[PDB]
């Protein structure tokens, strides 16, 4: 039996898929802790590792495999279902088994993706400080027509302070916040002026290391929902530029409240791709 995470119906991804658009021919790269490529519910086409001692196709953490599942868990009779199950999946390992990585390793990942013709880049990661090299790698991938999506951060609320991390904070990157199955913002979801859109990030069920599925909380689970949506929109309107895809996302977002806590609102892929 194949389970369908509340995340996909909530963003209306099920309606677009029903139309026949599943992200086919779109190249999405997940910049994470890698992916357990042997997982029966995932199809990794390629990737690269910029972390010493670890190949791109193994996930000794779980984070990468789970984020990858949210974007493209195969549409079969088992496991879960991704937002864009027909996407071309690339695993770019920029974080080690402990979920950490260096600026250089990440910059190399961003660069590799841009150079290898990735259409969408997912970065479920963030740090308190940015780097000018990271800022250029991102501004360029975006300028080169690549859709860059990043988790906004799990620093939650803290008085009236900006808790958005990098690279989510850079203009060429879409900062994704998290909400639960009731569309209520999750208390851990970072807040700040740079917040752009919200997506299911609380209790999301997805693929997990050694042929299984688990549930996790975090803006990291939210980001892959927006990356899968970008891929859906593109599988329908191949001619759109990254800038246009991104605008359709924030323009057709279901208003939830102040932009500081929700951005433009919960994404609606049916409205964005129409
Ligand atoms: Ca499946």
């Amino acid at each position: 039996a194949q389970t369908v995470p509340y995340g996909i119906p909530l963003i209306k991804a099920d309606k677009v898929q029903a139309q026949g658009f599943k992200g086919a021919n779109v190249k999405v790269a997940v910049l994470d802790t890698g992916i357990q490529a042997s997982h029966p519910d995932l199809n990794v086409v390629g990737g690269a590792s910029f972390v010493a001692g670890e190949a791109y196709n193994t996930d000794g953490n779980g984070h990468g495999t789970h984020v990858a599942g949210t974007v493209a868990a195969l549409d079969n009779t088992t496991g879960v279902l991704g937002v864009a199950p027909s996407v071309s999946l690339y695993a770019v390992k920029v974080l080690n088994s402990s979920g950490s990585g260096s600026y250089s390793g990440i910059v190399s990942g961003i660069e590799w993706a841009t150079t290898n013709g990735m259409d969408v880049i997912n970065m479920s990661l963030g740090g308190a400080s940015g780097s000018t090299a990271m800022k250029q790698a991102v501004d360029n991938a975006y300028a080169r027509g690549v859709v860059v999506v990043a988790a906004a951060g799990n620093s939650g609320n803290s008085g009236s302070t900006n808790t958005i991390g990098y690279p989510a904070k850079y203009d060429s990157v879409i900062a994704v916040g998290a909400v639960d199955s009731n569309s209520n913002r999750a208390s851990f979801s970072s807040v700040g002026a740079e917040l752009e859109v919200m997506a299911p990030g609380a209790g999301v069920y997805s693929t997990y290391p050694t042929n299984t599925y688990a549930t996790l909380n975090g803006t990291s689970m939210a980001s892959p929902h927006v990356a899968g949506a970008a891929a859906l929109i593109l599988s329908k309107h191949p001619n759109l530029s990254a800038s246009q895809v991104r605008n359709r996302l924030s323009s057709t977002a279901t208003y939830l409240g102040s932009s500081f806590y929700y951005g433009k609102g919960l994404i609606n892929v049916e409205a964005a791709a129409q």
